[PDB]
């Protein structure tokens, strides 16, 4: 079966930094398929580079939570993903001054409400700026409130990854490298893999 | 008549800096609008803020001239276009170490070649890094070179600008903020009007 995969977020999903736009998606595109997978990602933007077959997505460089909540049940009708890969909330804590551990938990259930049957993978960030730390700590317990309670929802914990500000960080020196991105496929794959196998067979 | 317009380019193009990747097309296309033309911006990217109604184009971050030289045969014969807004090369100059002229012009002759009844404009740079002056000393020379032989191909100034470093560029450094994009759709408007309004008329 293929995979209707929405990637929803802020300019980590749009791409901003290393890679043309591509963000975590060409290389998770590569390794999806390398895996035997047929995965669609879907979404009305469009970017990335020519090596990406699959350049659509909805990441909105500049995005909050509540931005992202004011449009998503038009971007589910639309595209009726069968998983939503969603990346959010740092906008909220280093554009708004708001740690948005509600917002982020009424997101989740809006999804769900929307779309009952999809499978939902919430990630944090990786631990740069600094001060996004203190958001990644508030993700893992508002997912786990919710598994526990029976939705199909899943922490990608993009917080693991083995940082290095020499490699990861692009020439603006906030967004992503192409390596930074590379290895945040590699963890969005390690936590999407099996689910996505068992969806697909 | 509704005018099909591709905004062909590199990441000035796309919309890197402030903005959320609509560059130049968010202010543009309200100017456009607000003076009764009817325009389709086309192209198979898809970027901008909410506020942009029309989000396609053709503008890929980090490209140079003979990468857009490569793919835009088919870019052109899938959105047959009536206008193209060409602005390239800076990338040619800033990470391939080459000041361009050549590159520049074969493309301007291929994009007729491939599409000879279309209307072609050309610009040049804003003035950020002082370096860019450099090639934006060589573009007016050869727009005039082929417009004297009968080519339908204008020059568009955006290195006019009024710059100031303190309000027209973004939090990268480099990049245009979106006062300095809304500065540049400006003078885009300025040396198109004219003839987009004889096109649609
Ligand atoms: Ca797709
Ligand atoms: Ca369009």
């Amino acid at each position: 079966k293929t995979i209707k995969i929405m990637p929803v977020g802020d300019s980590c999903t749009e791409g901003m930094g290393g890679g043309e736009m591509g963000s975590y998606r060409t290389e998770l595109y590569r390794l999806l398929t390398q895996a035997g997978l047929s995965i669609d990602f879907v979404g009305s933007q469009r970017s990335g580079p020519s090596s990406l077959p699959d350049k659509d997505h909805e990441g909105h460089s500049g995005w909050t939570i509540p931005q992202i909540a004011s449009n998503i049940n038009n971007w589910l009708n639309t595209h009726n993903p069968d998983v939503v890969f969603l990346w959010i909330g740092g906008n909220d804590l280093l554009l708004n001054g708001n740690l948005n551990a509600t917002g982020l938990s009424n997101l989740i259930d809006q999804i769900f409400t929307v779309k009952p049957n999809v499978t939902l993978f919430v990630a944090d960030y990786y631990p740069w700026p600094e001060a996004i730390k203190q958001y990644n700590a508030v993700i893992p317990g508002i997912v786990q409130q919710k598994a526990n309670a029976g939705k199909k929802v899943y922490f990608v914990k993009l917080s693991e990854i083995q940082f290095d500000r020499n490699t990861d960080i692009s020439w603006d020196g906030l967004h992503l490298s192409e390596i930074g991105y590379k290895k945040i496929a590699n963890i969005w794959y390690k936590y999407t893999i099996d689910i996505l196998r068992a969806l697909a067979g």
